[PDB]
């Protein structure tokens, strides 16, 4: 029954009980959901998108200079269509803040991403408290699991990208969900050109100027046992739709133990964060025993 | 006067002394025709066009299973949005045909290669004499001063590209004259987001369904003493244009003595093509004593 | 009591019987052992020495060239101890020959690699009889066993190295067990610069002109029912050793199904052979269902 | 008569003038010299050396689990036979000291780079004015005439390497002059593993333990007008010399009109070092006008 668009304003006025019953159901039955009136103004979206395609731009006149150097050494001249326009680094804020040692940018630009970076922080620990509530568990809950000893880990991907030559390219392309805690997108333009998967079909995340698609990953659903899964997606460059992206994902700490919250209780296991994403990058079945045992067990 | 869009089919009819002279126009004020009516038929347009297709499909759908493995293994999740969707590859024709040893190709696609390689091989060969006729020359001069000793090098670059993510960041991008003898362009789609330079302004290249675009590259304003010259021009993925192209070169052989024709005589050099082309590629400096000289010229 | 170096030509004579236990021993107790007088001449093995060696000599040459211009462009003098020495190329033989898709070769080289392979694939089952024979198995039973359907996997690494700076820089460096089936190896020199592991400390294995070391994989420890071990294993690029090797890989076909022979029955798991390399590859857990229950497991 | 290595503590001392002397001779007639005695510690020496090596040695072993990462997505094993063990990168240091920003250095490493750069900028400056004096030009004529606006350039390539497989394979290997000013060597070892050019045959770099091997390069012989010739040179990793390289150069800066000295004065050109270092790269010829003429001089 249409997407769920989530004013966050309204959590703090008479609209509320409507509101986080908003909440859970797009935490139970869609595992996604739109924000908009989300305490970042406008004022500092705009200012992360202006510079973020001012520094875009640098890099792809730069590397326009390399393609053309590096194809006349070949005896070929080398044509824009020739472009790799793709462009996409990482930026770390939690435990360890890794934005003063990123090569090439802005100091007017870096600050701003550690502002963004503070304000996205306070909006997930808020939103994981939201989900507190809705579960049944006391506040900073999910905030202290995710923590383990140094804290959880939070980064943005910064991704600026071209559109699709044609949508019939992305037919048998591969989907997923998530295997971290929460993530959080912010995007130019209305279009994330950002499908979802429900009940065997796609569905397009609608467009909304100024808002943060938010979405819950696989621990999450191990916290709560299942009870909010994360759902299989896909994100496609549209033809006229968004062309930059900042993914910023809010999971668990390296050594954090997650489970299913004992209270909220078909068993999802117990492991450590780091064991989890070391079986997804499969560096888990690089010794001989592991995988005699994993194939008596299939 | 509006862009040289020129019948080829009316070079054996009533209507050839006003061809001849637009073809003389184009290559004496425009360096850049566009060809219709070309003795290539649809038929055979089409087939190359469905196949290259075809073949950056399969090389795109490999690329992505491989960046999700790849992005895997850093615990990072690829998105379709991670491509970088251009494709390139160059197939030899002349001297020594390489389309048998290209990997990754069906056969009905080498086929069909080698069959719009002989064709192309000839219109280019027609269109050089034309030209030496308008010039006032020998029919197979242009053929005969390309030939050296193995014979002339022709080959075609096809690429598959996204378009540009925003026109803007196509501002301050570099042009170029083609160095090469005369290219021929085989475009999908109308639109071919092609400009070229005339008297300090950019030209787009009109759309046409089913055309060639031909222009002159500098080895043939050397053989001209400066009457048909190379023009400036850069090629542009536009939004819903063209997204796969064939620049095919047939330039002089490696060996070959290029030189103003005796008759058509401020004065354009003498030199043997591959020191053009190793010029061109920055090799002819790479010794102290040559640098002196240059730095004691300028 | 020292590495098994075995005589293969003793298997049609009067020391038979010592020779087939020295296998059995070598099988069960070192996972390794090393062949002379193995049916493939010194004519044929120096033959594919030096032309390979050629092989490499031109791309370093090449390798250079390009290396000198590429840094050329960012105003830097290539030197040649900027150079990467490292060369690797793969080689199908079955069930479809690549040889002769494989870049860069020449005729000569391709015919020799052809003779190789076929040589070097009579060797492995004839040694795969043997390793039948003293299991108690009947004549072929590997290799029926490693067909499947369209038949075993065969192929040949062939890598030019330079040698380590220093020993101490592969100190706590990683070993492994080969996944494949029987691995057979030819070098140039005396000296491997090969060690495996036995009861807790490193072996070297002795230097031996003209020999081939043979080794055993996870697969036949799963067939054998743990009774012929894959063992632990280094390769390293000694001072004044090997800087050529051919590694050559028997394994079993794609769709090949593994498992302990019947008679030879703690207890290995049955699977297809495609399986166990897509655990190993780590693309088993992409999806979130596979990485649940491998976390209940643990 | 045997190369030159010069004390150059001797230089404020008695026997001065021989070494002057020795000086002299070796920028005339060798275009290169080894350092021994140079103000500069063996305390500092070793320590620059320790922790590069350090520092190599965590390169090396983060570079071998992503080869084992990317080499088992293949479903292949990675041997330590297919690292490549080249390491390089560049530190700037003057005008703008860029040791603060290069990734993944210790800061006890960078402090050090820091003191070793300062110290080496002074013997640079030293060397200079001893050259200054035997030429017969004022004290910093050559500081001076490097500087330009903004200073001079100033930075240390360094590198660590493996042995070559065999000499052999450096045989029609391409040799050159330095583009640049003047150019400090230190390496580990004594074997320099570098041999120069001298009246058309090669003579290896003496070895000497705790040395710097200077020497100068094409703009030091633009502005001593040809007295002073930089030489023909190449290196080699030798089987057992250095593993390790710190290349120091010193060049003009980037906008420095460089010319003879009008006091000695068949005639070298005039010209600002970054279009002889854009020439080198083979910028200059991008546009065709600049190519016609070029031809026209040839
Ligand atoms: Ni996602
Ligand atoms: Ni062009
Ligand atoms: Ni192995
Ligand atoms: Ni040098």
């Amino acid at each position: 029954e249409n997407f769920p668009i989530i004013s966050l304003d309204k959590v703090n006025g008479v609209e509320r009980a409507a509101t986080m019953e908003m909440i859970k159901d797009a935490c139970e039955n869609w595992g996604f959901f739109e924000l908009v009136n989300h305490g970042i103004p406008r004022e500092v979206m705009d200012t992360v998108e202006k510079m973020t395609k001012g520094h875009y731009k640098k890099c792809m006149e730069q590397r326009f200079k390399e393609l053309v150097a590096s194809k006349a050494l070949e005896g070929v001249q080398a044509e824009v269509t020739d472009m790799d326009w793709e462009s996409t680094f990482f930026l770390k804020h939690l435990p360890i803040s890794n934005i003063s040692e990123v090569p090439d940018l802005d100091e007017e630009y870096r600050e701003v991403m550690r502002d963004f970076a503070k304000r996205l922080e306070k909006l997930a620990e808020e939103l994981l408290d939201l989900l507190c509530e809705n579960l049944g568990l006391e506040k900073g809950y999910l905030k202290n699991a995710f923590y383990g000893s140094k804290g959880p880990n939070f980064g943005t991907k910064v991704s600026n990208y071209p559109p699709c030559p044609k949508p019939d390219l992305i037919k048998g392309l591969r989907a997923h969900t998530d295997a971290g805690g929460i993530i959080l997108l912010f995007q130019d333009d209305k279009v994330s050109g950002l499908q979802l998967l429900k009940d065997g079909q796609w569905i397009d995340v609608p467009p909304m100027r100024h808002s943060i698609v938010v979405n819950l990953g696989d621990q999450l659903e191990v916290i709560t046992n299942g009870k909010y899964k994360s759902v299989m997606h896909r994100v496609i460059a549209q033809k006229d739709g968004a062309r930059m992206s900042l993914a910023s994902f809010y999971n668990p700490g390296s050594d954090a133990v997650i489970y299913p919250a004992p209270a909220l209780v078909q068993v999802y296991p117990k492991f450590v964060f780091d064991d989890y994403m070391k079986l997804y990058a499969g560096l888990k079945f690089q010794a001989k025993e592991p995988r005699f045992e994993a194939m008596k067990a299939m």
